This record gives structure tokens, sequence and C-alpha cells, in this order.
């Protein structure tokens, strides 16, 4: 008949138009109304309305017309918020304990089996103790996130019934802290309350399989070949995908592989190298994807650079060429040691061999590397002498073509790490914030903790340290709860990560830490400022580590590390630490009672989180002050809302001044209305000299006892400012040359 | 200083050219000197000289001179065997046993390990047995082979010491036979003469890996998927890999994987379906190569063609389209039951369905699988229900296109087998020949020994049957033999292979046994003498493994097969044979025995073997009367040298009818010099009516307790000679509907 829509509880009205304005001024309380109008949006949404609408796609295309209309005053993104999070509110269960029985309790809808979104211990949980647990959970904090971030949180990470989601975010957050404090509740009420603050938060396995029935809640895992025979390779792709399978991120060593040419005593052939190698496994990571196809299976290849088939696998991640030459799927890093440095440093030449030839090679780092190293150049038992920067060239061309390889540091990674008494670290993880022992047997996992760091600014304008190491003892607390919980998909990982016992944690939004504290990126207090925030967090970390191997005695290969030696990590970067903290009782403490996990922290790059969050990815500045939303029909220009919030308050913000950085791509510096301070306060990285956050780099990661994500920011291909980049980022000692190297258009 | 050239003996001499025509002189004893020119050859070779040659590159480009003249006279390609063999009997050792201590004694010229080329044992039992076996070889028999057939040989399959051929052909089929008769000398004697005098001979990795140090006979694989997990697919891939590793032929059934959309229970996301799956199958059949690189791993494919995915699974191997929705180098087959051929004959409908909701129907055949389909199509359990036309065009669009997929029908295989006790049937290997039981347990392998035929005619044009048979018995005698030698490379295949223990046997040139006994293809004799020959193939390999039986007792699991029901493989085609042989005390033996082996019979494609012997591909007519030649810059044409031997006999012959036949492509019936007698007795296959060679593949597969090869040679693309083909082929029973669509452009 008429135009009637679908009201949400499954009737049918005719189109009464004020319901809409009767419904968006009862969600605009507390705003600007002097730009807050609900007439444009809803003028908008009857833009695209017709017969036959279910009303839940009106409160969608309402929130979207807001996040369009953010432009015009910031309070829209309040709006927009309010939409959509009130529009889920109105939607779900009330209570958490019927949402998990209903969760439990579910059936595939043509199979019949009851096949549960969470276990039954988590449910058993609840339900001995939903009384106090429901009284803990406040709805309040769920207006509290941004527009896109909600969307992000909402497509991917929120547990669905047959394509509708039924979890609020509060559900998802008490959840995961009933997924980790199993029996005790107070540490699921201060992790929960700490948590759903916004202090913390943990990685995207533990938000995916937290109490669910895969309890797979890790997130970094390195593995290396188990033999150079068709068995061990695939064997580790065996590995490779059942650990693809449960969300997991794969960084492989493939060093030791025979190269093109070689004789094969049992079949009288000879090998085709690690080419069609590689490409099995480009077509492994296509196939397997990670949980629910929630993100794709991607795996790190690492590779020494004295391997014969380097040229080749430089030239295998392009865009030309012949397709059966190409694994362009994958992520390629190199895996450099010293010689290969001082070889290009200097023009010599440089001998790729064959592992099969001259054995044992990759297990030797340093000056022992650099012996053995000579002495097989010395026997002529190399098969090919190339001209070392003939190779550097080589990488310059992969690198300024896609931004694969990256480059890590074999022997500075090998010499500043807290598991040197096991053997040779072979490689690292995808994301390269993880530098731990790799072997036959042992199969590397680390769990994940971003930290985010705008929550601790104080309104004084002066940082809050003494909050943040109490955050990171309740964080160091909640993974070593997290360790003893997995379910590991494989029977080597148990007992690498039951042995040795490792953690991480990281950061996310220096940025924004700089802009609340109000100081320029390369002043002189920001480097003393992530240096006193990184001495906090380490010097609470070993204080938590500390404490519990004070209660439950320290791991079981602890007598033999460099910290059981007193060598904490910033004596092997030979830096003394400031003044600010008390580090002789804490090595008092540690020389009478150990510490529990032997590796603690590791920036990770924390895009999804940080996309939840809103700050910004983790310790790089701004990419531009204008960053773009991805909105169905409108992919448009937001500013950096600090930016803005300052310019609101100095006047010179006016109804164009968007449209005056328009032409500029986020470069506030270029236009006549400028108090010349924020040229300082909101530099973009692309006019950031990148040695001095080389030089941030080398006093943060000096505080680190593991590896950093390096994003590489340079706006057009130059070969001097990247081969002094990489020689300058060897000279400080860094353990990461590059992650990518960005260029913009 | 001058044109010296390189003597043999490593030394040089000047160029004097009447050592040339001084040699070939010496090599042309016994033939037509009215054609045979040495100073043609040598002036050719001349033209190729150089300084500083070695001077076997000149007997190479003297013996491909000598092929490339064979055109004018065929006793050219006599001169030009002769000329290669004898370049190689001057080269390499005379002592058999030597040799064998040269191969053991080998050392990796730049590792230094003790690498042999043959065991211990097999080196153990020739030096204990030199004496004797040293006699018994006969280097008369070396200048008997072909010279396309000795080139073929030569390049692949002697065995090579750092790039140089250290093998004379006898060393190699001596070797077989030590390496298969290994404490027995008069069966390495009667089954080296047998051998070398071309009666019969083994597959080719028995030509590869017999006594050598990995000792893997055999040439059929059958594998199914253990499980729909990604454990059961990877583990599955892993055999797939070690198997394809060891030189072997893998075909997969991959009924029992869950379609596109399907809930997966563990990760709450849904499948891809087969696509990407397969795409990984793609780049393990280009890594992974048969041996040492003798020949890519190939794999097959099998799929029941009510799964879901068909659709992009017949699109799947083509030439256009995206490259990631394409895996172009395996080979694709259906396994088709009755009842899409019932659906496409009434235009009626096909329920295409996932096995993850209707489960277990792979496993079921005939009246129960309607029963079943039926039930579940009754259910609305389905997904998707296609017009069986329509999909019955889209395989004749593939098969148009590419000649894949192959066609093998379900319940006709199912049903005429010896291993119905077991369950049901679920693929077959790569070549459509072998049918066996596959499970989770027990991995389908089967050894191959081909015979030839025209070596059996006698000169009266009457057939030899009672050698036949005799020849047969000491085949089966072998495969037996080769049985218990073998080393499977997969703990699965040894179960399967001892306790059902199959053996196979496959003919090849059957065109020239029709030839020398001077029948037309499509005449009464030719379908009267194929039935005569399986009768007595199959009636002396039942003799035979009935000996056998007599003499170890029949296999693990005889009682409950058809045989000890007394049901043989004819009566399952409802046909008495004819009354050549006495099949009553046969079944009076079997009955009282039983048999040995499982399954006997199997023609095989045969593609290098017969590329060895000079014999035509296995059943099929010749493709046409000329057929090219492949040298080195000249690839050019040579006719049936039968035919050319009744032409020269005839008188028709002269120095233009290579020329009359060019512009006829083999049709030798359109020329006006014609008896009228050779457009029957040389029927170019195009010119054959496929359904007479259907009638006599439903006559002899009649008498073949397994599948077999059948090349579908169709000149142009007609829907109506595919259809009535393939539904003619059902109705005549044939358990292989096709093996190529072949179209001649
Ligand atoms: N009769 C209507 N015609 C057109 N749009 C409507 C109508 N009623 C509501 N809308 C719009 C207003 C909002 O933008 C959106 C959602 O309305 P909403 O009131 O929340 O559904 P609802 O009526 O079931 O919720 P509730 O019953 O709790 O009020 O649909
Ligand atoms: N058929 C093949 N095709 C391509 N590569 C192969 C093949 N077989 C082996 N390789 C590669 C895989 C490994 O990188 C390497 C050695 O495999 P492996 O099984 O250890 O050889 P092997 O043990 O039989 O001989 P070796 O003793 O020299 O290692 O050669
Ligand atoms: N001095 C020569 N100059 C050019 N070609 C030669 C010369 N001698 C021989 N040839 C050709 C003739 C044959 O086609 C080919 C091989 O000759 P061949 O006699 O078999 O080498 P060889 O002398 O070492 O063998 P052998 O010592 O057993 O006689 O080279
Ligand atoms: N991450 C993935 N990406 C793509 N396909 C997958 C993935 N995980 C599983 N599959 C496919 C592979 C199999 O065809 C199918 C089932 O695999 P399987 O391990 O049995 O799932 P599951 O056991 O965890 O859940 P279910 O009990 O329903 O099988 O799903
Ligand atoms: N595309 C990606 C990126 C990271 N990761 C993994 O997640 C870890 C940290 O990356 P991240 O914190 O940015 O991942 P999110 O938590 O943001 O999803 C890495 O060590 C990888 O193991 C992944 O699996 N896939
Ligand atoms: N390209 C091929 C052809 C056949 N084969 C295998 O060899 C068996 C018989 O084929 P064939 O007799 O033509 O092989 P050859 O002996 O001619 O080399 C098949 O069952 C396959 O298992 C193979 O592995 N690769
Ligand atoms: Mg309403
Ligand atoms: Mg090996
Ligand atoms: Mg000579
Ligand atoms: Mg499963």
């Amino acid at each position: 008949s008429h135009m009637h829509v679908i009201k949400r509880d499954g009737r049918q009205e005719r189109v009464m138009f004020d319901k809409i304005t009767s419904r968006i001024q009862k969600l605009c309380y507390g705003l600007n109304m002097d730009f807050v109008d609900p007439a444009q949006i809803t003028m908008k949404v009857i833009q695209g309305l017709y017969s036959g609408v279910t009303t839940v796609e009106l409160d969608t295309l309402a929130a979207e017309t807001a996040a369009t209309l953010t432009t015009k005053h910031p309070d829209y993104a309040i709006l927009a918020a309010r939409i959509a999070v009130s529009n889920l509110h109105k939607e779900t269960k009330k209570v958490f304990s019927d949402v998990m029985e209903d969760l439990y309790n579910y059936i595939n809808p043509h199979n019949g089996k009851h096949s549960p979104m969470v276990a039954k211990s988590t449910l058993d949980i609840v339900l001995a103790n939903k009384d106090r647990l429901n009284s803990a959970i406040i709805y309040d904090r769920d207006f509290s996130y941004n527009y896109f971030g909600f969307k992000t949180l909402e497509r991917s990470y929120l547990l669905k019934i047959n394509g509708k989601v039924a979890e609020r975010p509060q559900h998802m957050l008490m959840r995961v802290s009933v997924g980790i404090h199993k029996e005790d509740i107070d540490a699921a009420i201060e992790t929960y309350n700490l948590l759903s603050e916004r202090w913390f938060t943990h990685a995207s396995p533990t938000l995916f399989n937290a109490g669910t029935n895969r309890p797979q809640l890790s997130s970094c895992f390195l593995l290396s070949m188990k033999d150079d025979s068709i068995e061990g390779i695939y064997d580790t792709l065996k590995q490779c995908a059942l650990i693809s399978k449960s969300a997991g991120g794969i960084g492989v060593a493939v060093s030791c592989i025979r190269a093109t040419g070689s004789y094969i005593a049992g079949t009288n052939g000879n090998s085709n190298g690690l080419v069609p190698m590689l490409r099995v496994y480009n077509n492994t990571a296509r196939y397997v994807d990670q949980g629910g196809n929630k993100r794709p299976g991607a795996f790190a290849i690492y590779l020494e650079p004295w391997h014969l088939d380097i040229f080749e696998f430089l030239d295998l991640k392009k865009n030309t060429g012949k397709e059966e030459q190409r694994a362009r799927d994958l992520f390629f890093a190199l895996w450099i040691p010293d010689l290969f440095m001082k070889r290009v440093e200097t023009n010599q030449d440089w001998s790729l061999m064959c592992p099969n030839e001259c054995p044992g090679l990759d297990e030797v780092w340093g000056e022992e590397f650099e012996k053995l190293y000579a002495s097989y150049e010395k026997q002529g038992r190399v098969r090919k002498v190339v001209k070392a920067q003939q190779l550097w060239y080589a990488i310059i061309e992969s690198q300024t073509e896609t931004g694969t390889p990256y480059m890590l540091y074999k022997d500075s990674c090998n010499r500043k790490s807290n598991q040197q008494n096991l053997g040779t670290i072979k490689c690292s993880n995808l994301c390269t914030e993880i530098v731990e022992y790799t072997s036959k047997d042992e199969v590397a996992v680390c769990n994940l903790a971003s930290l985010a760091l705008n929550m601790y600014v104080t309104s004084e304008h002066t940082y809050d340290f003494k909050k943040l190491a109490e955050v990171t003892k309740v964080v160091v607390r909640n993974l070593n709860k997290i360790i003893d919980i997995n379910y590991y998909p494989v029977p080597e990982a148990c007992l690498s990560n039951k042995r040795h016992r490792p953690i991480g944690i990281g950061v996310q939004g220096l940025a924004d830490a700089f802009i609340l504290m109000r100081y320029p990126f390369e002043s002189a207090e920001a480097q003393l400022l992530n240096k006193q925030i990184f001495e906090t967090i380490y010097y609470g970390a070993l204080e938590a580590s500390c404490d519990l191997a004070k209660e439950q005695g320290p791991y079981e290969t602890y007598e033999g590390s460099p910290v059981s030696k007193g060598i904490l990590q910033y004596d092997m970067w030979n830096v003394t630490p400031t003044d600010l903290w008390d580090w002789k009782v804490l090595k008092e403490k540690i020389a009478k009672y150990g510490i529990r996990n032997s590796l603690l922290i590791a920036p990770m790059p924390t895009a999804s989180t940080a996309q939840i969050l809103g700050n910004n990815e983790s310790i790089e500045p701004y990419t531009s002050n204008i960053y773009t939303r991805r909105v169905l029909s409108g992919e448009f220009q937001i500013v950096n809302p600090h930016l803005l919030k300052d310019l609101t308050e100095r006047g010179l913000w006016h109804e164009e001044m968007k449209n005056q950085i328009i032409a500029c791509n986020g470069s506030i510096q270029s236009i006549p209305e400028i108090p010349d301070d924020l040229k300082q306060l909101y530099k973009t990285v692309w006019e950031i000299s990148q040695k001095t956050v080389l030089k941030m780099a080398a006093e943060r990661g000096a505080f680190i006892d593991q590896s950093q994500s390096l994003n590489i920011h340079i706006a057009e291909p130059n070969y001097g400012k990247l081969t002094s980049m990489h020689f300058y980022g060897w000279k400080q000692g860094l353990k990461t040359g590059m992650y990518y190297l960005r260029t913009r258009p």
C-alpha cells in the first residue's frame, strides 16, 4: 500500500517524519546548539528513505550522515557516536548473563549442533558469580568511543549470531576479563574498570578468543625450519597452517634451505632453490585466513644475505614480471649481520654461498660469524662473489619500489637480548618487535598488551608517572595469567612458552601524549620525556615480574641470563638511566628473587587497536594533520581534533580553514594564519627530519628489551637519505633498520 | 694454431677429413649401398665443424645428420642408430661389474660424501655373481633400438656421473634384473634375455630406481583425504609431497571437502571452498618434481558432480580469466554416478549440495546412492538446484576447450571390480587405469609392466598365443617379486600394498600387431583378434597368480571377493568368453587354491615406454601416417615405416610420395596411387569412426579387471558426437568415458 516502514518490533507504520527529529534532539543533550542542527541530518536521511525499510537502516544512515557532517562542527562526532551506540544499546540485551547463556546455548541453524561461542567453564564462572559481576558493569562508558572506532569495533570484533551482532561492548570487555581472570573476581573488576576506562587494551587475538571454545590468546609466533628436507619443509608448512588457523602471526626463518643447483643425494638431481617453495607459502598465505576470515593470514620470510638465492629473493615481491616468479602476498625481510654492513661500507666483495656446502652458519653471530665466514671465504668453497654495493643497490631498488624487504640487524639483536644463554636468535615475528629464540623443538610464542598514553596526562600538563607503573603491574599480572590459560595450536609451542615464558607490552599514541603535554616533537622535553616514560614502564615491568617471582619462583632457564648476572638492558646499550627512579633496590630484589618473565617490553604497531581507541599508531608522528575517513559514498577529510581544539580557542579557525589545509596536505606551516607554536606542536612527519626520530629510537629502544617497529617516512626516492639512514641506524645501535619505506605520492 | 680437434683420448690433431668417411663406411655394413652415401653426411657434418671441437660432438652431429637424411632412404635410421650406439659403446666400460663398483664408489665432487648410485646389497649380489652374469650379457642387442628411442632413453634414463653418461643400455637392463631378482640368478637371466629381447618392459620408476639406494619401483598412487580439517588437508599435502618426491603418480579423491559458505564451528567463519585449496595443490605440483627433475610432478583431482563447487571446479583449468582463480598445472576429473547420467538423459533437475550438510555420501554407490541422494533431495537440505543439461553443457565446454575433465563412471567401476568387499572405490590414478580401494588408512599403490605385442607376430602372419601367456607368467612373477622389495615413501602405503597386493599389466602397440597380422582396424578379425589376445593375457595372468597362490597362499583379504565366489571379470560383463581356452580347470584350481594378486590387468598409456621401443601408444591407432620428429634445427616428417615397407615392395613408392602425403596429413586414401588395401590397413584415426573403437573397448575392457586409457580423437567440436559418444560409452558399460578430447588444428 502506502510508504510503510518496518518498525524494529517487526511491524509496519506510515512514514511520520517528526519521529526522527523527535529522537535526534533527544540524543543531542549537552552539545553546542549553535551548530547542532537536526534538520540537515533529517533532510539527508529522507533523501535516502523509501518504502519498506527497516528502521535500523535509518539509524545507521543517521549516524553516517552525522559522521559526514562532522566537518562543520566537531560535536557531530559526539552526536554520531551517540546515535550508533544508542542504536546498539536499544537492540541487544541488558543483562550479561543471559547473553552468555544465549551464546553457549547456540545451535547451528541448519545442522542442529550445540556449537557454543563460549566454553562451559566460562559460563560456569559467570553463572556462579553473575550477581556481583552484573552489578560491576557500567554502560555509561560505551558513549566514549569515536564513531569510526566503534564501527571498526563492530564490524569484526563483536561476536555475531547469524549475522546480527549480539554483544554490547561492555559485554565484550567483561567477557575478556572473565576469559582471563578465571577464579578471581576482584582482579576481574579491577581489570574490567582499568580496561573499560581505556587505560590499556589487549591484543586482537585476545579480543577474538577470550573465554571462547578455542582459547588462543597469543599473537606472536616465530617458526624456523625443522629440516632441509621435504619432511621438514612440509611439516613446517603444516605448523604454519594450524597457527594461521588459530589467528596468529607467523615469522619464518628460511635461512637453512639449500640453494639453486646444489646436488640432491636422494634422487640424483639438483634443487630449484627457494622461489617455488616461497610460491607454495604464497598460496598457503592466501588460503588459510586468521580466524573467521577476520584478517588474511600473513607470513614473514626472513633470509640472511649470504644465501645464494638472494637476488631472486629480492626480486620476488614486485608488480611486473612473470607470475610464476613472484610471491607477493608475503612479507619479506633481511636478517643482516655486520659483515654485509662493513663490506657495503668499504666497497669490498661479498661471498654468496650455499648452506649445504657451508653448514651451520646462521647459528653463529658476531666475531665468530666473522671468523667462520672468513674461513669459508678462504677455502674457495663459496659459489658466487658479488660486489657488496651492487647488492645494496638491489636492496634500495626493492625498498624503493615496494618497501619490502624489512631490515633487521643480526649481531645487534643477538648481542642485546636476555636469551643469549640459549643460542642464536634466528628470526622475529611479522611486525618485527618480538626477538626470541627459535629452534627445531621450541616454537616461539609471545603475548601482547598495548597501553595507551594520553589517558595518563593530567590537567596540569605534567605527566603522571606513578600511575603508569601501577597499571603496568596490573598488565604484567594479566599477561602472566594469560600464558597459563592459553591453548597452543601446536605441541612445540607449549614447551617454549612455558619454559621461557615471555610477555610483550607496547604503547600506542605517543603523539597525543606530546600534544597533551604541549611539547614539540623534536624538542628537548620530548626526548627527555619518552626516555622518562620508558624508564617508568621498564621499571614497573621489572618490579612486577620481580613480585611475581617472589611468589612463584623464576622461570625454568633463569640462571645463566645476564639479568642473573646483574646486567639489565640499559647496560647492554651502555647508557646509565636518569635519577628518576631507584634502581639499586630493584637490582637487589632481582638479585634475591629473580624475575618471572624473560623478555618484557615490545612496541607493536597496533593498527587496529589504535583504530579503536582513536590514538595514533604507536610511536610515529601524525602522517598529516588532515586524515581521511572511509564512509560509504563519502571518503573525506577530517583534521586532527587536537589541532582543531586549539584552533577554535585561538580564534584563527574559520569556515574555510579546512580548505586552506587541503592544498598543503596537512602542512599547517604554509598558511599565513599562524601563531608559530602550532608549527612546532603539530609537525607533519614529512616535515620532520628522520634522524632526530632515529635518535629518539636509540634512546627509547635503549630502554626496551626487544625490538620496536619503525615506519620510515621519506617523501621522495633518494639514495643518500636511505643509505645514510640505514648506516646511521646501525651506528646508533638499533635492532631494526626499517619496517616500511613510505613515500607519499 | 691451426684447426685442431680434441680427440677423445684428450689430445689434439689436425683436421683430416677421411677419418669420417673412413668410419662411416665401416659402420655401413649390411645396408643398401645404392642409397647409403657417406659423402652427404660428411658434407653436412663439415658444415658445422670448427676449431677446438671434441670429436664426440662430431659423432653426435653425424648421427643427427643421418637422422635428418632418413627421409631419402629408410636405411639411414639403421645407420644413425649404429652411429649413436657405437658412439656410446666406444665410450664407457665393457664390464658391468666395474661400472657397478664405480657407481657405488661415487663421491660428490665438492662434498666428499660416499653418495652411491646403487645400494650395497645390489653390489653384493653383483660381486658375488659377476662371473656368470658378465657372461650372460649380450651387447649385440643394443643396435636394435630406434634412434629417437635411443636418444629418449639416453637423455633421462641412463644413470649419469657428473653429466657424462656412464651406463650402456644392457648395463641398465641387467641392473634392473639384479635390482628385482635379488638372490636368484636363473630368473635374472631369463628375465634379462626376455627383457633385452624387447618382449616386455617395466614402467619408468622401475627403470629409475631398480637396485638404487632409494628403491621406489612403484608408479601408481591413489590418495584420499584423511579429514575435512586443516590437519587432514595439510597431512594429505605432506603425503603427496613425499610420494611426488619418490617419482610416483598421484590421484586424489577430493570429494569430502566442504563447499563455499558452510559454517565453520571452530572459528565462527565460512569456508572459501575448493578453489584456493586446489591452488595450493597447483603450486605443490609445480614445486616437487618426480625424481631428479626427470618429469614434472602431476596431480589428478577427482570430484563427484554433486559437490557445490562444481562450476568453479570446471572453470579452473583454462587459459583466460584471473590468475588467482585458475589452477592449470593439475589434471581434473569427474567421478560421475549414474544419476547425473539419467538426469542429463531426461532433462530433469540436479541437486548440488555440501558434504558437511549431507555427510557420508561418496562412500555409497549405485541404487543405495539413488536412495540416499533422493532422501537428501526430499528434505530440502540441498543448497542449489541446477538443470542437468546446463551442467552437461559446462562439461562439454570444458572438454571442448582443454580436454579436461576426464570422465569416469562411479557405479560402473564400483560394480565391476574385485575389491567390492572392502567398500567403495573413491578415485583412480592420474592416467585413469588403476581402480583400487582408498581409505584414511590404506593408500593405494600399484605396480606396472607393459608388454609389447608386435614381437609376438610370427612370419606366417598368424599370431602366437602360447608364447604370450608364458611371458605373462614371467611378468607376474616379476611384479610379485617387486612388491616385496619396494620401499614405500609413506607408512600407509605398505599396509595396503601388502594386504591386498595388486599388480598391473598393460600392453603397448596394438596397431603394429594389426599391421603385422595384416588386418584392417575395423575388420572382423581385429575385433576377434584383440578379444582372443586379452583372453590369452587374462588367462595366463590368472594361471600365474594361481600358481603363486599354490606356493605362498592367497592374500590376506581373499575370502569375500567374487573370485572366491567363482565370478570372474567376464561374468560381471555377462560375456561368455570364446572356446579358445579351457576355463573350467582354471576355475577349479582357483577354487582350490585362490589367487595371489587381487587386480591384474591394466592398460596404461605408455608415452615414454612406447617412445623407447618404437611401438605406438598402447591401444589407439596411429594419429597420422606421417609423424614428426624433434631434431635440433630439424623438426620434420617421417612416414610410418610399415606403410613405407609395403610401398617400397608394391612399387608405388617414389621420390615425391612423401610430398604427396604432406598436403593430406597422413590421409593416404586421397591419393590416386592406391591399391585400396592400404586404405584399410592404414586408416588414420581421424578417418576412423569412434564408436567402433568404443565397441572394441567394450570387448577388450570386458576382459580387463581394471579400467583402461581411452584417447578420444575428434577433428571438430560437435556436441552430438560428444554427447552420444559419452552416452554410448555408458551404454556399452565402459569404466572410462574419456581420457582426452583431442582436436587436430
Ligand atoms: N514511522 C516512521 N517512519 C519513518 N521513520 C521512522 C518512523 N519511526 C521511526 N523512524 C525512524 C526514526 C529513527 O531515525 C529510526 C529508528 O526509530 P525507532 O523509534 O528507534 O524504532 P522503534 O520505534 O522500534 O524504537 P522504539 O520502539 O524503542 O521507539 O527510524
Ligand atoms: N624432487 C625434488 N624437487 C625439488 N626439490 C627437491 C626435491 N627433492 C628434494 N628437494 C629439495 C628439498 C630440500 O631443500 C633438499 C633436500 O631434501 P632431502 O630429502 O633432504 O634430500 P635427501 O636427503 O634425499 O638428499 P640429501 O641427503 O642430499 O639431503 O632438496
Ligand atoms: N683427426 C681428426 N680430425 C677431425 N675429425 C676426426 C679426426 N679423427 C677422427 N675424427 C672424427 C671421426 C669420427 O666421426 C669422430 C670420432 O673419431 P674417433 O676415432 O672415434 O676418436 P678416437 O680416435 O679417440 O677413437 P679411437 O681411438 O677408438 O679410434 O671424430
Ligand atoms: N582459517 C580458515 N580459512 C579458510 N578455510 C578454513 C579455515 N579454517 C578452516 N577452514 C576450512 C578447512 C576445512 O575445509 C574446513 C573445516 O576445517 P576444520 O579444522 O575441521 O574446522 P573446525 O574443526 O575448527 O570446525 P568444524 O568442527 O566445523 O570442522 O574449514
Ligand atoms: N596484518 C596483521 C598485522 C599484525 N598481526 C599480528 O599482530 C601482532 C601485532 O600487530 P597489531 O597489534 O597491529 O595487530 P592488531 O592488534 O592491531 O590487530 C603482530 O606481531 C602480528 O603477529 C597479524 O597477524 N596480521
Ligand atoms: N606425466 C606422467 C605420466 C604418467 N605418470 C605415471 O606413470 C603411470 C603410467 O604412465 P606411463 O606408463 O605413460 O609412464 P611412462 O612409463 O611412459 O613414463 C601412470 O599411472 C602415472 O602414475 C606420471 O607420473 N607422469
Ligand atoms: Mg520509536
Ligand atoms: Mg637430506
Ligand atoms: Mg680413431
Ligand atoms: Mg572440524
